[PDB]
């Protein structure tokens, strides 16, 4: 038969002889395909072009079918790791002759530090066909040098990654240049690396331990007692970089590579999904060293738990049980499992002996969000314009709540700003040209929102401290409480301690409360959450908790966040003992949550409420509402600011309406109050004239006539009673 | 769409990949789908339909088989479009407990795909959706669904854009210039998300021709225009979509027939009538039309006569709530329907909500009544002036 | 799990005898550890029949199954630390040390940790300020009986099983709970609250089961419930119905604990009516212990702890005086003053460890104490 599935192994001997180019595929295949021993073949990935390689026939009894063994620099061209699949095609054209080839090194060195030019043509002599891309390392030093690299930057083409020529010794123009990158006209990839992932420097470190050492020196756990242990539980929250993690781990070890990600082993057949499991580990373990890389294992391996799983998926994950154990290997295949879910793991694999070492893919901080986008402008540093260790700190420290997706996406923007910018000034003007600056940074802040901000949605109209007059005990606050613990935490550090992580928010109707957490949703610096109360309670028993549980878990990635309690009264439970069925469960839940996130968390609980006194005690315990903020009525200072906030706009200033005497007779007045009387005296003027220009001091007059009072005195002695209630005097 | 598809150059030399997956969610009738249509037809590039569960099979695997198949397609063929129509049908939140092991595979395919590295290339992959949080949070990270656009209702001006293309698309039987009435049709259209604008030109037909082969049933029917008039009871005939689920009778009343209570009229059209006809008014002072106002008295009066013949003469949509019938027996029913009614509201915007009997619903807090009166009192402290401005 | 495989296997007929397996104790773990080792044997030459004892002292709760895996991430701390220093650093002569036993512990979680999802920032007695009558109590009836459980077999005393806290907000409470296993220790566990109501009907019953399952686990368990009010808050006294059944579960579960075996209720309450008249039976509660606000002697104490990074003495700020004039804060009322005073001297100008004392005056005027510590106008006689 003619089989369509091939393999990748790296060729046995690795001398840099005449085996530069010509690769060992199967003496069958060439026959069947009409090959040639030495004739041109055209080798790719399925959907993308190909690398073309010289075809040769080997040892027809010892090298399997299924096996393409390839040179020492096919798999550098394309980034092919080890066992991925390949789609064999054919050339019919005479490569053109390579009029100009470029030789360069990845490592920053020119090629002068390197072997004598007459000794370059002698390295490739015999190759035949040279494309851009080839590398080859390991090559013999004249001099003291540590290690040596050339990479063919380029060379000077349907259905081709790269442009094929023939080499000719003595007869084609050689140019030394300095590139140590990828041409990026050719769209090459380029290899990832340990320092090429940002901020989780830490997590790899241990990575690389528990990976290079069972693959190349299996031994060594052998003789030390215990077996070296089998199986990667790697587990991090959504948008970490858990997929590119995988990756990295193929990019840098060298063996073979299988990646098992999504259902793509399920099957209509049942007993083709199972034997699929089976046939995968034959593979990795007939050309040990292996890794098998998983991916959202939690997807094809139910906790069982639940009523819900099928008979089928019980079989797949029972398969992996009955052959992680069920190896003659010592170890030197090793199973990563890559996964965001901790508890949506099966019960037996998270027994001991399938899951021995547990990493978490930690989010990022503040300090390592500079490690993170420092990196990510060196692959760009052509047209970067970024201050060095600058401004990358303040971009990283204004990225609260980051998950390291959002990054990405943020510096992508980044480049769309400068678009809509370079195309509105000149609609052909030179984008590649174009520079990111600190402003489209900024700009691009707004248009780039966290991933566990998407599931909230809130209008959040924009309310400034601006619309807040006279309030400078609240303002002296909420700058302690927010700032200080984000822009000095080396102080809280130096003496010890956390801020305290509660308030209790009370003031008059009328007043800020709820119009602060506008200005906390304007002026935070961080993410900001509100709750529609009493929305958190659920006909369903059980699921009060848990709407409390979902919205409070975006709390603990986002950390640092603030989450305002608009009408707190309602969430504790009633001591009145009507309907006191499931709000009882509703206050547990709450107090346990507030204890949950004392190991040096950001989370913040704000509440604001209209009955101070109608809440349990168990909220007036220290750690849960900490402050009792007493945000009172606005004074005549305050409503001087509060006139101005709204009738600024008003032409006030030219004739009539007086603030000062307005702030006289508007004792008592609340926030609303005084935009009330705005409301009602406008109406009085353009019922007057259509066309309005000025406002008199009688459309004033006729509103004051019909306005009550919405703060009774009643409603003052309630709250004085709340803030000194302890003993009163004592 | 147009970047990411015909300027491969651009991206090389940054060092960051071009931005793929792009999801549409708002309410219903704002043009989703026919946004996706014009990309197709426009944009030079492969397109893949999903329309709901046109990738599920009754085979285990088949489903999921299907979806590698037609994103390689994409591979293959670049630049390529994929279009998959309700996303949230077929990709739910994952958290529900409806969710079984059939939505969990299923889901499991969009994310082992759209990674950032299973496609790559050209392809380019767009969604629409209903309820964005219906859908599996995973699939809303960047590399997936990289920027989100909100397609909110139209307002006043963006109806009128709308509204006059759709008349003047044939410009032969427009029968009005300057766009005078075109602009008088799109104020006097309020709520109108876009398929009732469509609706309104649909149902315009259908006021016309009867009407010209009313007197003599014999003429041209390519020859028959559209009048101001036809419009105008084309609109009134129109209920707004978020009005499509209400059932009430809504007897006609009008203010002439309410003798006395000159005071009472007068303050109603400055909170209504005012600012439809003095918009920029507001915008010159920077200010906002009440929205609250409290009717009392002894029985016998008016009271609940001024409310009815708000959606007859005020040119606004309106919705009636009779006071308690929120009220429901379980924990989360009973301030359920004051968010679900005001969520109508807002989809009918601008519309006026009328209480009947407000003592009921809300008991003094000072330690008496029941919880569940509480319960929904603070439920509608909260909504009718909380964290929205409304 | 033996309760989920079908009763009628269980029956008798077809295994007449069957041993619960426990977890190992500090005794068997020597045992477990040097045959696990015996395998090493004089390759780590740091053993000296001594250093065990401080790893099974330390590595407390383990199931036994951990470790061998304490072993192979054991193996880990070494070699790459041989490997830090020398590239070619032959790996067969590392050995083993302290160190690396120790460090091994932060990168691994034990099974039956894992499962019992907990979080415990190591609480100790140094921050347990004060209350130094309130802890020989616990100790006389607490440490005693489960130290010298045998002791008490042949002694013939009835143990005072059943341990309940009643107190003003901000006392220890949970504190002193959780601190208790800290110092040599057994195993504690707690519920996290939204526990007894889960979703469907029958789902919350087995799961039950499921927390009793593990019954003793090794000299014994300690099942600890905080928030009782999460339990029975309603539904017992009045509007019955048949939603109460949840409770008689968790109440028929309890009485085959006998006296003298070790497992005893310990749970931290407020609200004395939260306790209900079901718990007041002679063999649940008999004894009831009152956790009431800390006198002069124990905020000056806490103060202390409070205040040590705080030089104090040398800004010149008395702690006598400050400990006289902290009456009527109770417990954690007390230890929020610092964090409201260090605030404010932060924002004064840079402050790095400089505290006067007009920060404690100033976060005085505006911290709230407690309001009727006489809880619900029942503390002394339990019969209502
Ligand atoms: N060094 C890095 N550290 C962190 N994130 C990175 C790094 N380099 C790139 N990223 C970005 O991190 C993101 C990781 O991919 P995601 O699609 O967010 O994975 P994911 O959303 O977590 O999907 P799951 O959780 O595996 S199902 C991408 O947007 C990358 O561009
Ligand atoms: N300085 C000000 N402080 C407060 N409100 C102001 C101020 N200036 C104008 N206002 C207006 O007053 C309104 C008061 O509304 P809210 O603050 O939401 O009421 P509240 O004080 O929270 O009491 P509730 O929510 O009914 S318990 C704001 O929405 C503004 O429109
Ligand atoms: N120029 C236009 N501007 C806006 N809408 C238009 C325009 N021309 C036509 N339409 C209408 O826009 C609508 C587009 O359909 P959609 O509103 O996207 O369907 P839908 O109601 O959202 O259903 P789903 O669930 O989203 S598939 C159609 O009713 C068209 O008649
Ligand atoms: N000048 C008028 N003012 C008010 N109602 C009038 C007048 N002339 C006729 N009516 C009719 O009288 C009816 C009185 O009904 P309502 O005013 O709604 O009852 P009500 O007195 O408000 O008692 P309630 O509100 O149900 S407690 C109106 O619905 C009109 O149909
Ligand atoms: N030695 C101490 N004395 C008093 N309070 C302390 C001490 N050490 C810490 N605290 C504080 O006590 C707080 C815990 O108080 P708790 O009484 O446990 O709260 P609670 O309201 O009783 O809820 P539970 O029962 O613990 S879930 C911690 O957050 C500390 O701020």
């Amino acid at each position: 038969k003619l089989p369509a599935e091939f393999i990748t192994r790296p060729h046995p001997s690795k001398d840099h002889g005449k085996e530069t180019c010509t690769a060992y595929i199967h003496p069958n295949v060439l026959s069947s395909l009409e090959i040639n021993p030495g004739s041109f073949c055209t080798v790719g990935k399925i959907g993308e072009n190909g690398i073309l390689v010289i075809a040769r026939a080997g040892d027809e009894e010892v090298h399997p079918v299924n096996v393409i063994t390839l040179s020492t620099t096919i798999r550098s061209v394309g980034n092919l790791i080890l066992g991925d699949r390949l789609e064999l095609k054919k050339a019919q054209v005479q490569p053109p002759y390579a009029t100009k080839v470029t030789v360069g090194s990845l490592q920053g060195y020119n090629i002068l530090e390197c072997m004598e030019e007459k000794v370059i043509q002698k390295l490739l002599d015999d190759s035949g066909v040279i494309m851009p891309g080839m590398i080859f390392q390991n090559l013999k030093t004249k001099a003291g040098d540590e290690s040596i690299d050339v990479v063919i930057t380029d060379a000077s083409n349907l259905f081709y990654l790269s442009p094929p020529f023939i080499f000719r010794k003595g007869s084609t123009h050689i140019t030394f240049s300095k590139e140590t990158q990828a041409n990026r006209k050719y769209n090459l990839p380029e290899p990832l690396s340990y320092a090429a992932v940002g901020g989780l420097d830490k997590e790899i470190e241990s990575l690389k331990s528990a990976i290079e050492i069972p693959l190349h020196q299996p031994t060594l756990f052998s003789s030390f007692g215990v077996s070296p242990p089998r199986g990667i539980l790697l587990h991090g929250p959504p948008g970490t970089g858990k997929t590119m993690l995988l990756r990295v781990v193929a990019n840098t070890s060298n063996a073979h590579v299988l990646t098992i990600n999504g259902p793509s082993i399920v099957s209509k057949y049942l007993g083709e999904t199972e034997a699929a499991l089976r046939d995968i580990f034959n593979e990795a373990r007939k050309y040990q060293p292996s890794i098998i890389f998983i991916d959202e294992i939690d997807s094809i391996a139910p906790n069982r738990a639940n009523d819900d799983s099928g008979e089928v998926e019980s079989r797949v994950v029972a398969t992996l049980l009955t052959l992680m154990d069920g190896m003659g290997a010592a170890g030197k295949v090793v199973v990563i499992a890559a996964t965001n879910r901790p508890n949506s793991v099966d019960p037996a694999l998270r027994r001991p002996g399938r899951f021995d070492q547990e990493v978490e893919i930690g989010i990022p901080d503040v300090d390592a969000r500079f490690d993170i986008l420092t990196k990510q402008f060196s692959r760009m540093s052509s047209d970067r314009h970024v201050l060095d260790s600058e401004a990358i700190k303040y971009i990283a420290s204004k990225t609260h709540g980051y998950v390291g997706a959002d990054l990405t996406a943020l510096c992508r923007e980044s480049v769309m700003k400068t678009i809509q910018r370079g195309l509105g000034t000149d609609a052909n003007i030179d984008k590649f040209s174009l520079k990111v600056t600190l402003k489209d940074v900024e700009s691009a802040m707004v248009d780039i929102r966290p991933s566990a901000m998407r599931e909230i949605f809130l209008e959040m109209p924009k309310v400034y401290w601006s619309d807040i007059g006279g309030q400078e005990e609240l303002k002296t606050k909420m700058k302690e409480m927010i700032q200080l613990p984000l822009e000095a935490s080396e102080t809280f550090a130096r003496l010890g301690i956390s801020a305290p992580k509660g308030v209790l928010l009370y003031g008059p109707p009328g007043c800020s409360k709820t119009l602060t957490a506008k200005a906390l949703a304007t002026e935070s610096g961080i993410n900001f959450l509100a709750v529609k109360g009493p929305e958190i309670f659920n006909k369903y028993v059980g699921e009060s908790e848990r709407a409390i549980r979902e919205i409070f878990r975006k709390a603990r990635s986002a950390a640092p966040s603030i989450i305002f309690f608009d009408e707190i009264d309602a969430l504790s439970p009633d001591r009145d003992g009507s309907s006191t069925s499931a709000a009882n469960h509703v206050l547990t839940s709450l107090l346990n949550e507030i204890d949950g996130v004392e190991e040096l968390k950001g989370v913040v609980i704000v509440a604001a409420t209209n009955r101070p006194d109608e809440i349990d005690a168990a909220l007036l315990r220290p750690g849960r509402l900490d402050r009792h903020i007493y945000v009172g009525p606005p004074d005549v200072n305050a409503r001087l600011e509060i006139l101005k906030k709204c009738t600024k706009k008003f032409n006030t200033e030219e004739s009539g309406v007086d603030l000062h005497e307005l702030a006289d007779r508007t004792e008592g007045y609340s926030g609303a109050e005084v935009v009330l009387l705005c409301q009602e005296a406008g109406l009085a003027a353009i019922m007057e004239d259509l066309d309005v220009a000025k406002v008199e001091l009688r459309h004033f007059e006729k509103a004051f006539k019909g306005i009550a009072r919405g703060i009774t005195p009643e409603m003052l002695s309630y709250y004085e009673e709340f803030a000194l209630r302890s003993g009163s005097s004592s």
